[PDB]
């Protein structure tokens, strides 16, 4: 949207958030495919729980994709082209799954989304107040983010306190 | 409705069913508080499917609530109007979380459905034959609460054979 | 959320913030069951359509206590766990019905409604710009209790204007 | 339902209840008609309110009828077959518009609907322990004609305070 | 509606449309009843066919009664207040069941929508040009009316054809 | 569509038909803002019931015009591009609120549905039997209008008859 | 429903309870499958008619079985855990198939449905205003039981109709 | 509907109207699967719109030859048994693809449309105020076809303008 | 779609392929129609059940037409342009309803089912282990007329059953 | 339908199908019970899940038993008519539960699923490009067996691997 | 509502929010004009395209104007009374329709997005962190807008290209 | 599935599948982000149409890539668990854009289709017969690519035909 950036390049540097919204771009991708497949092995411990919600949270990141990307196109940006610069871009590394059970896979996941908490964050700071749109969609996907770590945390705990229980 | 009221005060003590409806009222919205912020804080063995129950047990209270409020108004009484008489209505007592775990949790919980389905039962047999609209209104509840009872044994059963099972 | 905690504890005063959570939370459960039962005997004027927004304003207050409660639990915090706590931690007083006329019962639910607008804004002030999830939050339970006061005003403002009305 | 009726009159007098049943029938579908030409020209206080729980109640008479018709050839009877018979069936007399004001027509409707929990009553009284099926059709309907008769009432109730209300 | 009344005064005898709409709904009123005891009582040929055509007009005659007393209303008239008074109005005549065998109800069905659909074509006529909301209401009902008797019709014809076929 | 006006300019006046069309559509975008403006501030007597009656004429002469729109270019027509021209080409003209009070509401747009009444009848006429699709849309809309008269007028009956019954 | 029971033991006998309701649920899984192939071979007469009633009647029994069996877990019972002891249990003798013609099947079922209204007026009767609960539910079969043997009774009555209309 | 016809025979020539409909219908079939295939071979300028509104357009005459068929049965008629006799009855000639790009078809589909406004204005006219219901359905019918002819011209117009523009 | 059908050429003989196709989407207008009539004349025993699976099956074999000619399109091909071919493509002649009673006209439906089984399981056959997309299009038509088949000839099996039982 | 099963017996041994599929069917009854009592009576680990699983697959069961009967139909077979016969038709043995835990009602759904699996296995096998129809309705039924299978065997091992974790 | 606007008058000047709130009203309503009659006589590249977004921009203008008009009222203002007035209460001038080619009506409809865009930027930026409420609500539909812009641009981008591409 | 692996391994090498499988996942996952940024840049000819299908197609192979990762799993295999290892073991390339213009994407995506199309014939031809239900598999997803073909193709030759007929 021209004269939509041409106002909002008075307010802040556009080149600037294009560029951390193609690497939170690229991450949500990651955080995607990271619950998709941890979702398609994880095993033990509340399983149906667990992979249930990895299904639902690997949904959700897609969404936040599609947030992210059309909003780089309405500031006169390109996505990310080539999965292959997703790593490069990424600040938030691929945890790729090793051990398959919930425990070990829950923790990969709850840090993935400290660092994407950490990232709307940012872009909500660098934004507050100057696009406004792009401020609300960073909050929104924040929340959610949020809400992701705490349903992994509450899993966590409840492991953890089901093992003390039962000695 | 002073007509049906009127009918009914030649059958029973309409006035003794008011207070005893009442009573339920007030106990309803304690055991509807108690299913809600155990939803919150229950944590544990089976904690997603428990929090589950606890969640929809909440709304059915809430619902039972809205039946009885009803009725009273039918029976041309009025609803405790203020929550801080609930405590000295209430014969089932309000059973605080303390011990946030999903065993301590259900107890407390199967305790008040106990209580629950004593209620209903003397309102069952006090207006059987007599008030026949307040009596099926007791029974449909009487039956959810001897519902939710086995709910929670359930969980209790469950997590108890776990127990056993994994020595 | 311990994560998001340890970060937002950097920005603002998270323990505090419960505390101003949980108070609204006891408000909310307050201001819920004030229109739940006011909707039971409201009586007089315009009363089918003043119960019905006792009824619907009921509902929508008690899914503010829900975002409230949540996002309390978010915080890492307890949200209070004995409804006599609430009168307590509550700053808006539970006004219970005497008068059962629509015309009472509507002022009463104005005063809490207009009480409740001030917390949303104190919470509001507290987190913009630092908790933003909270904010938000905030906000949008004070966009329905600014409503749920106009909606009430409305009311007031028809009764009293049929009255003049009908005198002539 | 042969089999089911020849096991109902080992414990009570079926041919009775039919009678009973077609005297409630007819009165359905007097209270029925009552309620939907009431509903065609009510005026005045809370009309549009008023209006719409004739248009409901009128819907609700209507599925009692159907309810108190299939029981009736369940139990090997035939329902009355000409409206002409319905005014010598029923108790409760067609109570026909006159005053077209919203109070005339709600007090009309009360006493139908007062004559109509004494019907329910009746049927549940004659058939409890004996007739299970008909006895949950009669405290079914039965419970339907007490909030009729509620709804009403409130109506009525808040006119009367609207009206004192205004003297002042 | 008034002003609308006080314009259609002009074009025709509205007091006279109101008597033949009142006549309509009184007969209307019968006809509902009539399939909807008919239903009830139906037994032989082709019964739950036949049972399912009389409950399905019964619902479409009760809308009938709807859509005229609603236009009464609009022409500032008032509908028959009181169902003795149908009787006296209605030209077509309640066709009371006395066998309940499906030939037999059909033909007294069949005679009603003859006499419906000749009330409607009056009134269609009378209104034609004049009043167009009310010419439209009556080709509405027409329609369906003439549906009615080819739906009876092709009962009866099937009926008679097996018959037929049998022997 | 060039060949379905082809054959209807042998019929009738169909310029003319389309400069009656624009004023109808004019008529209908004033109609539509004069309800959807009184919604937003109608007060007194039966208020909700008036507003929500408005907000739903507001809808439906929205929906009137899109039907008249539509016809127009169906017609080979333009319809009017500028909402300057609407006060020009309608003949009933635009009732601003000034008095809020439900009243004085109804009766302003009583007199904009008796106005549309006249307009569809008016096009009805023109079209009866000449074109056979622009004369069923005008007595859609016809039908609507008539029933919107009704509706209002509904409520100052009982509006004033809440008067009377009060003074005794 | 531990505490549940040891009331309801106060009042009643709940374990000739759970036996009779074993019967019932035994009688229900025959009375399911019979209508259930009786469907599946139907000829004749109103065919279509009588075979989509089986179908319908089949899924109404299946469910009868789940109420049934969910009260007996309530009621601290295990529901019969083997088909092979359905007719040792069952009182309603399953009524095999051999003609296929609809008269015979219609037949065949109504027994089975005067067996089954004979069971619940059984349950009803011993639990009146001592199980509240089970009594309802028994009611609710009850009722649902009488419309069937009116369901098919009618099929018969029409085909009787039938065959004498024809000479 | 044999009542139904009788009184209309008083007022118009009923085998007539039975014949025009039977060529509408004819040519109903006609239109619809010339519609239809051509959605499957057109190509070229906004095709994607133009198939769209073919597949839609054949569905819209599918439609107008039940309700013309349905009326003929009503009206005592036999509607055309055989496909073969479509060609000989139908006074719009099908109009067999062979150029596949969207104007040449948009065009065949457009002097079809022409014709079937001219077949619905004839029959409207030959039952206006005497047949009610057909005539009802010839406008519906008509209004229809005029919408078509506007849909498709549209496309045409459009294509049209962009040659232009484009030079 | 022409990188598949180059790679399809090497497997079988598409060339054929698409004129068995365009023989059976000739049939399936053909049978479509047939029903379609024959829903509309249908009369005697049972009617409205066999007029019901007539409209249903009508409407089953217009699908069946499209997944055809959708397939044909992807094949390269051009499906039949003109009705008038229908006749000479079509093996399964067009059997006109001349009787009207049930018997006539389900025993000239089942002609062509049959007609209809032998297409799909050549096509089936024809294109097994080479086309898969096409022979599963095959066996899913095959599927369906094979239940058309027997739908019909239980209305068959159903009135000679009924006839020997009247007597 | 006699004309198909005309064509399929010149392919195969029509009468051995009907016989395989009766033994299927009675396999899909038992295993149908079997699950849906193990769901009223399973305790311990997952059993919400568990009790979830067994439910829905009593269900998908019960739809393959349905699958199954009406194909025998149409191979103009007979069902079996008679549950009795369900065990000596069945060649996999009904598994009553003994043991109520969870792992113990797991063990014994796995094997009735082998079991299922390897008829269905053999069915689509013996039809496999003979009779398409049954063919495919065997690898519908086989690919949810095996899914079946796979769900269990997921909570088996979830279990094991919680046994281990907590050690 | 009083006691907000109570509150909300000591963090900003409500008078003059309310004015630039009724020519926000005031622009929504010809933003709202422009494109549904825009959409009514768009021609030429894309038209069935932009047709459709003008017809859904025309709605979410619309929608805008109640959103806008509601708040007015909640700040104790009046929305503007008539429609004469909003020609010199907007700042965006309405641009009416000349050329109707659907590049033209594209350009104007971007410019009135531009314009609406620099309103609720101005209301966003005078109501941050002071009139939540409002703020939200500017911020909502600048969202839209921005939108709108990107989804207008997108057209004159692709008409731009295939014009560049047909030479 | 444990015993159904066991069953398989006796038919085909299964390690040997899951790997092709884990070929095509990879495969799928690449074309799924092609399409879905390819929606997201696409310009000119016909693009709201080509932006449309690329949205819809990348929706239809992820879904492809959870029928293939299910399966996989069922297989006893591991999916791949790393995006960085799609590029090794992907036999289709991705195919980055660089021209935005749709004829370019339009041509890219044909050819991974074309890619698609190889991969589930060849998983089609291993399993046919041996392992029913992953031949199913891939016989559904090659349905839909050899649709998706079709789509693209179409679009390609409206601009070619457009391109000539503008000259
Ligand atoms: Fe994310
Ligand atoms: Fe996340
Ligand atoms: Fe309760
Ligand atoms: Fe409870
Ligand atoms: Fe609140
Ligand atoms: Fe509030
Ligand atoms: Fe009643
Ligand atoms: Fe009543
Ligand atoms: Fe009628
Ligand atoms: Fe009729
Ligand atoms: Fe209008
Ligand atoms: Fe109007
Ligand atoms: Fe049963
Ligand atoms: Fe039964
Ligand atoms: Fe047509
Ligand atoms: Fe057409
Ligand atoms: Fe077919
Ligand atoms: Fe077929
Ligand atoms: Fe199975
Ligand atoms: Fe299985
Ligand atoms: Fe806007
Ligand atoms: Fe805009
Ligand atoms: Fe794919
Ligand atoms: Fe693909
Ligand atoms: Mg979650
Ligand atoms: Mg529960
Ligand atoms: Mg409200
Ligand atoms: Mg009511
Ligand atoms: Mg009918
Ligand atoms: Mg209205
Ligand atoms: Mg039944
Ligand atoms: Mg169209
Ligand atoms: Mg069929
Ligand atoms: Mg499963
Ligand atoms: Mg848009
Ligand atoms: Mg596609």
């Amino acid at each position: 949207a021209k004269e939509s950036v041409k106002i909002l390049q008075g307010k802040l540097d556009v080149k600037s958030l294009i560029d951390q919204l193609n690497a939170a771009l690229s991450e949500e991708w990651l955080a995607y495919y990271q619950y998709w497949v941890g979702a398609l092995v994880v095993e033990g411990a509340m399983r149906a729980d667990v992979q249930g919600e990895f299904e639902e949270h690997a949904e959700e990141e897609r969404h936040h994709a599609q947030l992210i990307a059309d909003r780089i196109i309405e500031l006169e940006g390109v996505p990310v082209l080539d999965p292959k610069k997703w790593f490069e871009l990424a600040r938030c590394k691929y945890d790729s799954p090793t051990a398959f059970d919930s425990v070990s896979l829950l923790n990969q996941n709850v840090s993935s989304e400290r660092c994407a908490i950490l990232r709307y964050q940012e872009i909500a700071n660098f934004t507050n107040g100057k696009d406004y749109t792009t401020c609300d969609i960073a909050k929104h996907i924040l929340a959610e983010e949020e809400e992701h770590e705490q349903d992994l945390q509450d899993y966590l705990t409840d492991i953890a306190r089901m093992k003390e229980s039962f000695l």
